[PDB]
DNA sequence: TTTTTTTT
C-alpha cells in the first residue's frame, strides 16, 4: 500500500523543518509502537509526541520505501518554498509578529507543568535588565519601532562603552528577540565581501565589536573597523539596493538590514556620527555586579541573555495597545498569568534587592 | 486525472517569474479552496488574487504530484528563454518601451482605486529632482537617446563631485527607470571576472563610486577602481564582444552594456577620460538640504530614488511626440489625469519652495 | 499522437542554432497559429516566418510535452556534432567560402526588397575605409590569403599606434568577416586557463590592446598583456596542438587559430617581434574625424566596422578569379548589381568628400 | 525496428574515432541513401565512402532514435577501453609495429590512385631534412630505439638556443611520427598537476621552449617553467609511478612517458643536466631559407612537420632487417615504389639544389 | 537471456581489477570463442588465457548489453570495498604477511615457467644491495621491523650522507616491498603545512634531504629545513595523534607514520637527532661507482629498484623463522631455489667484484 | 564533480 508524500509535507511545514537529514530521521522514529513509545510517554521533545500518534500508519509505510530521500526532498522544498514566498510578500509588522508566536509558543511549553522554566528566576532577569538602563522598556519598545519602520538613514544604532559593560549582553537579547545575525568588520577590508554575505535576508544585524585606531594611549587594541565602517555609508544609509555574495553563490540584491553596532571608546570620526540615531552610554555599575554574585542561576540558565527575557519585560511593562492587534488576545492571557503570578509588591522587592548589590531573593 | 504541466507554465508565463521555488511556494496557495481565499478577499496581491480561481483545480492535483519541482524547472525555463529571445530580435527602442509599459502598469496600480499612494507626494519629487541639475528633464531625454542609440565608444557618462550632492540619487533613478545592475571595481583585481558576469543581458550598469589614488590632500580613500577601469577600456568601448561568466557557468558572449560611472573629485587618466562622452558636475546645495528637511516623506517613502519619479517627470515635461508610437495612446491619458490633478500654478508654487528651502508643500 | 523529435532536429540544423534556451524559446512561437501569426504579418524575423507554416503542427505536440529541454539538448548536440564534423574535413578555403555564403545570404536581406539598409549608405562605409590605408584593398585580400593557408610561425599581423587610430575598427571588421573570436589577455595567470577554452573550433582569433610594461613612462598604465603571451609562444606558433579547457569539460587538443594583436605603441620583446609576420602602423588623420563628425549615420548603424564592408570592398575591387570558383556565380550578380547601382564617378565624388573632410554626400 | 548499438560500436573501433560528438556527427550522414551520397561519389572520405552503404539501414534507424548521444557513449568507450587494454598488455616494439602501420595506410591514400599530393615534393622534402643535421636517418633510428628500451633517468633528449633554429621542426615530426602528446610546463604549478593528466597512454611527450630564468645576456625573459621541470623529477626519470588527474573520472597512477624538451638557452640546474641523452642545440643553415623561399609548397602543405616525411626518409635509407618483421613486407613494398620513382639521380639533383640555396627542383 | 551481473563481479575480485575501463575492456575480448582464442592458443596474459572458456557464454551476452559500463562500475565497487574493509581489520602484519605472499608471487612469476628472469642477474642485484654497509641486509629487516612495530618514538631512522649515494634510490625501494611516499622538507615549516598531508593513511613515510637554514653558509645551498623538524616535537616522535593538511583539503587527522628522513650530509640540531633511533652517512663509495660504471644490467631491469631484490636479500640471509609465519613454508622453497642455483662463494666472487669495482657477472 | 574556494 501506498506511501502518502502530502502526510510528510504537512509535517516538515507544521515542525517548519529545513533539514532533509533532521526531518528523515524524525519521520523514521514515528514507525515504532506509538502506543508503547517512550518518547511519547516521556514527554521528552513536542515535536515527537504531539506527532507520532497521527503519521505512525503512514510512517509504518515509510520505512519500506525505497524513495525515502526523495520523499524527503520535495517535503523540504516546500519549507524553503514557504520562506521564500513569505520573504518577498509580508510586512515587517507582519514578520515580527509570526516571530512572537514562535516565542509565545516556546514560553507556554517552558512554563507548562513538564516546563522545567522557573517563572519567578525569569522575572528576577527582568528585574536585572530593566536595571541596566534608565527606562529600559521604552528604549525596547523605541528600537522595535526602528527596526519596523526602517526609515533611512534613520536605521542604526551605536553601543558604548568600557569592556565588561554589558553591551553584548543586551545585543545578544535583542538578536535573539529578532532572529539577525552578528558580523565581525575588523578584516582586511578585501575579507569584508563574505562577511556582509551572511546579511542576506536577516531582519537585524550586529557589527561585533569595531575597533578603532588610536586610543591604545588608553590600551584600546587598534583595528581597521572604524575606517572599514567609514567606507560602507550606502549600507548603513539603506536608500538603494545593493550586492551581496555567499560562497559557491549568485549574488543577490537587496535593502542592507539595519542594525546595532558595539564599541570601547575609540574616537568616532562625524563622518559615522551623523549616521547614528542613537548613541547609548554603557557603564559598569557595581552593585550589578554583587548581585550577579549572588545570584548565579542567571547566568547559569543564560536568563539574562534571552529575547525570551525581553519579550517579558514587554508584556509586564507595555499597554495591550501596543503589540500588533492580532497577538493581542495572547498577550492578554499572558498579562493575567503574570499578575496572577506576582503582587507589584514582590516584584518592586526585586527591584530593591538589585539596588542593593544583594542576592535578588528573599 | 493528470497535472497540466501547461497551466503552470501560463502561469509563470503571466508572472514573469524566474526562481523555481518562488513559483513553487506561488502555485501551492492555490491548493486551498477558492472561495474562501482570505488573500483574494484582503485582494493583498494581484500575482495571486487574479489567478486562484482560475489555477484551482490543477493545483489541486499539483499538490499530490510527485514530480512537483521537475514541473516547476520546466515552467522556468520558458520564462528564461523568452527573455534570450528577446535578448537577441528586439529593437533597443523597442526594449525601452516595454520597460516602460511595466512602470506604467505599476503606476496604474499605485495611483489606482487601491489608493496606496499619493500622487500628490509623487509631484513634489519632480520639483526637487528638476531642481538638483540645469535643465533635468533634458538631461534625462539625451541619456535615453544616448543609451537607444548605443554609439560604441560614445556611451559613458561620468558623474563627480563632493560626497552629498545626490550622484547615486540620480543614478539609481536611471537604473530603475532603464533596468540594469551596478557594479563595484574597488575590489582584487581577480574577483572581477566574477563581478563583472553581472553585466549579462543587462541593459545599463553603473559603477559606483570608483576609487581613485593619491592626491590625499582630497581627502580621498585610496583604492583601485581608477587604474583597474583603464584595464577594461574594452569594455568601455563597446566596439566588439567580449566574453563574460558566472559561478559555475561556461562563457557568454555579448557586447558591454553602456552605463554610468561615479566617483569623487579623483583624477582621471585621460585615456579613460577619452571615453567618457559627457561629464557632470554636481554641486551641493544649501536649500535642497533645507527643504529637504523639511520634506522628509521624500526620503522615508524614497520617493527621490525611485523610477516612477523620473517616468513623471519626463510625462510631463516632454512632447508625446518624443515616445515611442504605441505607448503614446497611454502616455496622452497619463498627461489628462496629471493636468487634471495639478495647476502649473501649483507646480510653480512647489518649485519656488524648494528654491525657498522651505517644506514642499507649503 | 507524439512529438517528432527529427522536425526540431531539422530547425536546428536550419537556422544553425546553439543556445538550448535559444532552440527551445523560438520553437515554443510556432504553438500559435502561424494562419494568424503577427509576426510572421510583419515579416519581422526570418528565422521565424519562414519556419512558422511548416513547424505548426508538431509545435502544438511539442507545447505539451513534459521532455522539453531533453528534445532541445538533443538537437544543440546535433548542431555542435555537424561543427566538428565540418572543422575536421573541410579545407579552410570551403570554410571561408562557405562563411562567405552566411554574409552574402545577409546582404541579400541587407538591400533586397525589404532593403532595411541603403546600399548607398552602406557604399559611403565602404569608400572610408578603402581611405583608411594604402592599398586596402590588396591588403585584405593578403590578409585572407594568410589565415587560409595557415602557415605555421607565419601566422600573426600585428596593429599598432596611437589610441582613435582606428585599429580596433579594422580588426572588428576582419573579425566579423572570418568570424574568429576576441580574447583578453590582460588577466589574471590562473583564469586565462579558462579564457582560452573560447578558442576551440574558431577559425581566427583577435587580442585586443595588450598591455605593455614600462608604459608609463609613455602615458601608458603598464599591465599583464605582454608579460602573458611572451609564453604563449607555442599557442601563436601552430606549429604543434595545444590543449584546451572548458568548465565541467576535459580538454580539447588542437591547433590554436591565426589572428591579429592589437596594441597602442609598447616595446616588444624580439623573441615576440619573430613571431608576428607583419606589421601595421595606424595613424590619425583629421579629416576622416570631421568626416566621421557630419556622416555620424557610419557610426549609429556601425557601418565602418561590419564585415559586410569589407566583403563589399572585395566585390568591388577584385578580380572574379580571386573568388573561389563555386562562388563566383553569386560574385558576378553582385558586382553587376553594384556596377549599376554606381558610376564611378559616384565613387570617385565619395572619395574626394572624404578626402576633403566634408560630409560624404553631395 | 531497432537500433544495432553493435553496428555502430564497430564503426567506432573501425575508425578508432574516440570523441562522441565526431561519431555522432560521422554517423548521421550515412542516413540518407548511400546511391546518391555526393561524398561517396567524390570518394571524399574514407571515413565515409568505405563505410556508407553498410551503415545505411543501421543509420536510418539510428537517425530517428531518441537515445542518440547515450548510444554514441557507449561506443566511445570501447574504444577507450582498448586502448587501455592494449596500452598496459604490449610491447613498446609491438606499439610502433602498430603506428606505422596506421601511417602506411595513410600513405596509401596520399599517394594513391586519388594522389592527392606527390612523392616527387614529399622526397625534396626529405633531401631538405637529411640536408638538416649529420647523418640524419640514423640518429633518427637511434632516438626510435631509445623510446622502445625506456631506460629510467635515462629517458630524454634535449635542443636549445636559437629562435627559428628548427628544434621545433624536428620535434613536431618525431610526434607526428610516434604519436605522442606535447604539454607546456610555463604554467603555475597547481594547473600543470592537471595538465600533466593528458599524459595518460601516451607513448611519448614534448614540451615546449620551457621558460627557463636568466639568459638576460640572451634577453630570454624568465619564468616558471625550470622551476617545475626542477619540480616534476620523478616523471622525468620515470623509475616510480605517479598519478594523473582527469576530470569527473578517478586520476590514475602509472609511470610516465620518454620524450623531448626544448628552451632557448636559459640557466636551469645541472640536477637536471647530467641526465639527458645526446643532446644537440642546433643552429640555422641560412642557404636553406633561401631554398626554402624558394620552395614554400613545402611549408604550405606543412611537409617539413609531418612525421610522413620522417618515415619516407627511414624507407629510403635503412635496411629492411632494421624494422619489425611483419611491416618488412610493407617496408620493402614501399622501398619498390621509391626505386619504381626515383633515379638516385633525382634525389641527388635535389640535394644539389638544397645544398646550394636555389629552390629544390630546377 | 541475460547477463549475470555476478560473474563479471567474480572476474573483478579474481583479477583484483580495479579500473572500470580496464575491466570492461579485457571482459569485451572473451566474447570470441575461446577454442580458438589466439590470445589463449598463444599462452601470453594469464589474466586472459586462465578465464576465458568460464566467461565466454556471458561475455557474449555482455558485448550485446546496453548497461555495460553500468555492470563494471558495480564491479569496480565490490573491488573497492573488498579493500577498504581489509584496510580497516587487519593488522600491519597481516598486511605485511599479504604482501610478501603477492611479490613471493611476483617472484615465482619472474622465475616461472618462461624463466622471464634470470635469478643470477638477481643475485648480482642483490650482491650488490649487500655492499653498502655491514650485514645490510639484517639492518633493513630491523628497520622493517620498526615499520611494522611502530613503537613510539622507536620510528624514524636518518639517511645522511652526499647524491647518488642510492639512498633516496633504497627508500624509494622499499615503497614496492611495503608502499609509502617520499617528500620535500625545505620551505619554512609555513607552507610545508600544506604539505605534510601526504603522511595521511601511509603504511610508512619517507622524508627528503633536510637542509640547513642558511646551509649554503656551510656551502650546502640553502633551505629552513633543520628548524623545521627542530620544531616538530611530536611528529616523527608519534605517541598521540598529528594534524597535517593537503593543501586546500582538510584536518582527516591521526597517528603520524614511521618513516626515513635524509639528509645530503648537512648539520643536526639536538631536537631534530631526538627524532631518530638511527643516523648513517651514506657516500656513492669509490669502488660502488666504479662497480655501478662496470654494471649496467642491475639498472637496466631496474634490479636494484625493485622490491623483488630486496625481498631475496632477505630470503638469502634472514633464516626462514624470521618471515611470516605461513609464509615461512614459501620462504623455504625459495631459499632451497636460492641454494639450488648458487653457492654463497659464486655470489662471494660477485660480492669481491663490487668491493673491488670489477663488473659483477663473471 | 567540478567549481569555487582558498590561496594568494
Ligand atoms: N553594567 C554592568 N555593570 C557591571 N558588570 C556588568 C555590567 N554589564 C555586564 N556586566 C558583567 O559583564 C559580563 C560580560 O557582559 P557583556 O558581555 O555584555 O559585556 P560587554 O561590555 O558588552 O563586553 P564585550 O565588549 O567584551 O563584548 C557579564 O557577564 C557581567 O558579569
Ligand atoms: N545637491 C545636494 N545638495 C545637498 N544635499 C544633497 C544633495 N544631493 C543629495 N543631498 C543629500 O545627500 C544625501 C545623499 O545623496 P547621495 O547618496 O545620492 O549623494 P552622494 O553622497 O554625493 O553620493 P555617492 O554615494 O555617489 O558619493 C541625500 O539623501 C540628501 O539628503
Ligand atoms: N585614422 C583615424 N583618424 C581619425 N580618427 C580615427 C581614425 N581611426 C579611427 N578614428 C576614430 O577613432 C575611433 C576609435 O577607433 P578605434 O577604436 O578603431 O581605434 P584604436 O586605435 O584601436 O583605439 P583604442 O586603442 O582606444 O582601442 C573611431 O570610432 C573613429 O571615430
Ligand atoms: N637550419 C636552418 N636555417 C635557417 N632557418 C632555419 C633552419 N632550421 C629551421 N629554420 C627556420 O626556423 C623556423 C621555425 O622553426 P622552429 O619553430 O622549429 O624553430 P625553433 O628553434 O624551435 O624556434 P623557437 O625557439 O622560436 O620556437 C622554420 O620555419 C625555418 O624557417
Ligand atoms: N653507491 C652508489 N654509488 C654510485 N652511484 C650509485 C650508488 N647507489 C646508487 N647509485 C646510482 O645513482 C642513482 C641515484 O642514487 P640516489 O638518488 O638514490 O642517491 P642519493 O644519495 O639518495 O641522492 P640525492 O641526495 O641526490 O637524492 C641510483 O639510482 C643509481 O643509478
Amino acid at each position: 500500500k501506498q506511501v502518502s508524500w502530502k502526510l510528510v509535507t504537512e509535517y516538515a511545514m507544521e515542525t517548519k523543518c529545513d533539514d532533509v537529514l533532521l526531518l528523515l530521521g524524525m519521520y523514521l522514529e514515528f514507525q515504532y509502537s506509538f502506543e508503547m513509545c517512550l518518547k511519547c510517554i516521556k514527554k521528552e521533545q513536542p515535536s515527537h509526541y504531539k506527532y507520532h500518534e497521527k503519521h505512525y500508519a503512514n510512517a509504518a509505510i515509510f520505512a519500506d520505501s525505497k524513495n525515502q530521500k526523495t520523499i524527503c526532498q520535495q517535503a523540504v522544498d516546500t519549507v524553503l518554498a514557504k520562506k521564500r514566498v513569505d520573504s518577498l510578500q509580508l510586512t515587517r509588522e507582519q514578520m515580527l509578529t509570526n516571530r512572537f508566536n514562535d516565542l509565545l509558543d516556546r514560553m507556554d511549553i517552558m512554563f507548562g507543568s513538564t516546563g522545567s522554566a522557573d517563572i519567578e528566576e525569569w522575572m528576577a532577569g527582568v528585574a536585572w535588565l530593566h536595571c541596566l538602563l534608565p527606562k529600559m522598556d521604552s528604549v525596547v519598545y523605541d528600537f522595535l519601532k526602528c527596526m519596523v519602520y526602517n526609515i533611512p538613514k534613520k536605521r542604526y544604532w551605536l553601543f558604548k562603552g568600557p569592556i565588561d559593560s554589558g553591551k553584548t549582553t543586551l545585543a545578544a537579547a535583542l538578536l535573539e528577540l529578532c532572529g539577525g545575525k552578528a558580523l565581525n568588520v575588523n578584516l582586511p577590508l578585501d575579507r569584508l565581501n563574505f562577511e556582509l554575505g551572511v546579511a542576506i535576508d536577516q531582519f537585524l544585524v550586529v557589527f561585533e565589536d569595531v575597533k578603532g585606531t588610536g586610543g591604545e594611549s588608553r590600551d584600546l587594541p587598534s583595528g581597521q573597523g572604524i575606517n572599514n565602517l567609514d567606507n560602507l555609508r550606502d549600507y548603513l544609509d539603506g536608500s538603494v539596493k545593493v550586492n551581496l555574495e555567499k560562497k559557491h553563490l549568485n549574488k543577490r540584491t537587496q535593502i542592507f538590514p539595519p542594525g546595532i553596532v558595539t564599541m570601547n571608546e575609540y574616537s568616532v570620526p562625524k563622518t559615522l556620527q551623523a549616521r547614528f540615531v542613537k548613541q547609548i552610554d554603557f557603564r559598569p555599575k557595581d552593585y550589578l555586579k554583587h548581585c550577579l554574585e549572588r545570584s548565579e542561576f542567571l547566568l547559569e540558565k543564560r536568563i539574562i541573555q534571552s529575547g525570551i527575557a525581553l519579550l517579558l519585560m514587554l508584556i509586564w511593562y507595555r499597554p495591550v495597545a501596543e503589540f500588533a492587534q492580532s497577538i493581542q488576545s495572547r498577550i492578554v492571557e499572558w498579562k493575567e498569568r503574570l499578575d496572577k503570578e506576582f503582587s507589584l509588591s514582590v516584584y518592586q522587592k526585586m527591584k530593591f534587592n538589585v539596588a542593593m548589590g544583594i542576592g535578588v531573593l528573599d
